[PDB]
């Protein structure tokens, strides 16, 4: 009645040994956690990264948020210190419930959240912080610089120090030379009571990992990757405004929606309260949303393992939706092949398999455009072009392996799926621009095979 809490997601308590390597651990829990979309990881009891900062010198610009179910919000985008925000946040929650903050049951805040967002006549608005790490506001984890205490240095090189996560050997998003600071740098989140994150999945269907440094809990709802399209069909029915096309990445539209609505619609949903010192991990294409129970401070980062590689290719195939890419998946694959000698051997083996598919698809696409009467061709170093200068005019995909150009439309490109969409000139006026010949590509893949042995 009113709100039935979804079942709890899995909670893992790894030993110091299991905990040692995050990527090995994540791979281990994957068969369980991928069925629920999110999971919680409790670190071993003594793993306690020191959080220290001045609440007066850290400044940030707050976002403002209206709390209405099914209303469109833009996913990314006054001035507080951490202290003045905290004072605002505590007073807000205290006044809302006429209670001291620690006496307000989490179950009640959850019930109340879903009451207030559904109720038209309540116009509750809240504020929050969300920015990537910078000099005005830096990571909650120890970083290198200022003299560090011995305990801080203990955690400098932790796998679970979220600064290190994108640049470890197991991960594939590291050696991406391309500018993608929005998604390989950690984001910092300053929460207050009811401040919420709308239903979404991560760019390129990556994993994410969220650490709550301190404060009151963060409540999560998650849906397994296998159910992503079920969820979207439900959302399209109840809020079609979110699904109209949108000129870029800055304008992705998202919304608050009751998990019970999804569960009625046969979409599996799980929940958890994430407390201070705990991790939440989201898996590829796992929808998630949630809200904060009170004043808190979280840090999160995207990442990609070898398990993710085939999904990353399927994700870019964005093409059907005409959605912008954050980076070129093929460019990343070829960059890794060009570094085959210093790659991890398991990485090498998995990249090799994705590369083989890439090459077979590219062979077929080039044959098709040849049969359309595109004859002239020229090598082109796509990776040198700013991304906005190498998007398919039609489907907006970021080109790297190849594209079609025409002298009559200088600077415009289409991917090889959209040769007919470039201009009205006959095909013999077109040029195939390619990064590599098929003969360049087979030795690159062979280097991976030798490294993988
Ligand atoms: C508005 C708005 C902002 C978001 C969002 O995405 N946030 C705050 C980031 C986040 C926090 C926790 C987990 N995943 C993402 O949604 N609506
Ligand atoms: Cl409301
Ligand atoms: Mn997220
Ligand atoms: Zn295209």
């Amino acid at each position: 009645s009113m709100f039935l809490p979804p079942p709890e997601c899995p909670v893992f308590e790894p030993s110091w040994e299991e905990f040692a390597d995050p990527f090995a651990f994540i791979h281990k829990i994957r068969p369980i956690a991928e069925q629920t979309g999110i999971c919680k990881v409790r670190p071993p009891p003594d793993w306690q990264p020191p959080f220290a900062c001045d609440v007066d010198k850290l400044h940030f610009t707050p976002r403002i948020q209206r709390l209405n179910e099914l209303e469109a919000q833009t996913r990314v985008k006054r001035d507080y210190t951490l202290r003045t925000f905290g004072e605002m946040a505590d007073a807000f929650k205290s006044d809302y419930f006429n209670m001291p903050v620690h006496m307000v049951p989490t179950e009640l805040v959850e019930k109340e959240f879903w009451r207030l967002v559904s109720t038209i006549e309540e116009d509750v608005t809240v504020e929050y912080g969300a920015d990537i790490a910078s000099k005005e506001f830096g990571s909650g984890f120890p970083v290198r610089d200022i003299k560090l205490s011995p305990e801080e240095e203990e955690y400098l090189d932790s796998g679970w120090n979220l600064n290190n996560m994108p640049v470890m050997e197991q991960s594939v998003l590291a050696h991406i030379t391309a500018d993608i600071c929005g998604m390989k740098l950690p984001w910092l989140y300053v929460g207050m009571c009811f401040s919420s994150f709308c239903w979404h999945i991560e760019d390129h269907w990556s994993y994410s990992i969220n650490y709550l440094h301190w404060g009151e809990p963060k409540t999560w709802y998650g849906v397994p990757g296998y159910a992503a399209e079920q969820l979207e069909n439900v959302m399209k029915k109840l809020a079609p405004e979110l699904f109209v096309s949108q000129p870029d990445l800055l304008h992705q539209l998202v919304t608050i929606m009751n998990p019970n609505t999804l569960m009625t619609h046969e979409v599996p949903v799980y929940r958890t309260n994430q407390c201070a010192g705990e991790f939440v991990i989201t898996f590829p294409r796992a929808y998630h949303s949630g809200f904060n129970q009170g004043f808190n401070f979280a840090e999160a980062v995207n990442f990609c393992t070898v398990d993710w590689l085939p999904l990353g290719r399927q994700c870019v195939e964005y093409r059907l939706l005409h959605r912008y890419c954050v980076f070129s998946h093929d460019e990343m694959i070829c960059k890794m092949a060009s570094k085959a000698d210093v790659l991890d051997v398991v990485v090498a083996s998995t990249v090799q398999k994705d590369m083989a598919i890439m090459i077979e698809d590219e062979k077929a696409l080039r044959e098709t455009v040849r049969k359309l009467g595109v004859i002239d061709s020229e090598r082109m170093d796509f990776e040198l072009l700013p991304d906005d200068e190498r998007q398919c005019v039609k489907c907006k995909t970021t080109c790297f392996m190849s594209a079609i150009s025409c002298s009559c439309k200088p600077g415009l490109l289409v991917c090889l799926h959209h040769v007919k969409e470039l201009c009205s000139c006959p095909p013999y006026k077109y040029k195939l621009r390619y990064r590599y010949t098929l003969d360049d590509l087979y030795p690159m893949m062979n280097a991976l095979k030798l490294r993988a042995e």
